[PDB]
């Protein structure tokens, strides 16, 4: 009794969403595991369809359903042919990357005016891109090509939400991993954007592209023209790709401090911190001073390592902040059980020395949450 979905109707399926608005051919697809034994047959016009049915999805602002599409391709993408050819290298050479870079660009609307649908849209994207990436040598010059400059205008645009910029500051430090007057403008105000952007992570992704982008020697001159305060740009100067995690904190812990009451990340030592009863491992390099914590005026997150934890303010259901045998316990009651190092909880508790002003920077994160 049941209908049987085929992957070999790919392309039909992509016809019945495009002439019936009906999703329902497409979205049991989804639910066959690919086997790498199936031939998809495509036409020569898939990609057309393909470009007509996601800019129209994306004009109506269906989200969940441009998902939808760019899992589906992603997931066919090394069992698909076209003209006896693989299909993915003939999409690219029929312009998939600049029909990408449309999508995207037809996503802006979208990613200014906003929930985590578009984050996952957005991851979807992205995914896809990774795909092409990975599959040639022309792909991944394209892809490099045109979204390097896309990326790195999206973390700076300080309208875009943290998330989607931490999904796609991310894939570009990946893309830059396996291998100009706009770049220099943009490089120059993503430095900029490191002394405000207001979040950790985000500081160390764009540290981290700048430094992938740019030589040690060249950085000697960079620094000084990327950070208007001396200190500052000293402070860059001294970061060595060889001790790159461990030096990047040192200077993000020195630019944060200098920006004083400027600084939009507030990053103090914990003296142990737990998930309920159970005590979370420090990060022991030989180099770390300290089991940091970062406050995040920005994003409104607090977030730290251990493996990266980040705890956002949506998830704070409320938090006090006692002091007790000379130390500050500020303890976070979490909307919900979560899991860290397979260990769950709904309470994260982190002791402070008493010295540490916890009270006034956790209001600047976590605001309006504080029980006393």
């Amino acid at each position: 009794m049941p209908v049987r979905p085929d992957l070999q109707q790919l392309e039909k399926c992509i016809d019945d969403a495009l002439r019936k608005n009906d999703f329902k051919p497409l979205l049991a697809l989804l639910q066959i595991d690919i086997c790498e034994d199936v031939k998809i047959k495509c036409s020569k016009q898939f990609l057309r369809k393909l470009d007509d049915l996601i800019c129209r999805e994306l004009n109506k602002k269906d989200i969940q359903t441009v998902s939808s599409i760019l899992i589906s391709i992603g997931r066919c993408s090394k069992n698909i042919f076209i003209l006896g050819q693989a299909g993915l290298q003939t999409m690219i050479k029929q312009g998939l990357v600049q029909k990408m870079v449309s999508w995207f660009e037809n996503s802006k609307e979208i990613i200014l005016n906003q929930d985590e649908a578009v984050m996952n849209m957005i991851e979807d994207l992205f995914d896809l891109l990774m795909v092409i990436y990975d599959i040639s040598d022309e792909g991944k010059n394209q892809v490099l090509e045109s979204f390097i400059p896309q990326i790195c205008a999206l973390v700076i645009d300080s309208r875009v939400n943290f998330c989607i910029q931490q999904e796609a500051l991310k894939k570009m430090n990946l893309m830059l991993d396996r291998i100009n007057q706009e770049m220099l403008t943009l490089m120059s105000n993503m430095g900029e954007r490191i002394l405000d952007v207001g979040d950790y992570e985000l500081q160390v992704g764009i540290v981290e592209a700048l430094c992938r982008m740019t030589t040690e020697k060249r950085r000697q001159e960079l620094a000084y023209e990327w950070f208007s305060m001396d200190f500052i740009a000293n402070a860059f100067k001294e970061i060595k790709d060889c001790e790159f995690e461990t030096d990047c904190r040192i200077f993000l812990n020195l630019v944060n401090g200098i920006l004083g009451d400027k600084r939009r990340v507030y990053t103090f030592p914990c003296l142990s911190a737990f998930l309920g009863k159970y005590e979370l491992q420090i990060p022991s390099d030989e180099k770390l001073e300290e089991f940091w914590i970062d406050f995040n005026l920005g994003s409104h997150t607090l977030s730290f390592y251990i493996e990266a934890v980040t705890v956002p303010e949506e998830k704070v259901q409320m938090y006090n902040i006692e002091v007790r045998e000379s130390k500050k316990l500020l303890t976070l009651t979490l909307k919900n059980i979560v899991k860290i190092s397979k260990k769950e909880g709904k309470e994260l508790l982190f002791y402070f020395d008493e010295s540490l002003e916890i009270t006034n920077v956790t209001k600047k994160v976590f605001g309006g949450l504080e029980h006393h």
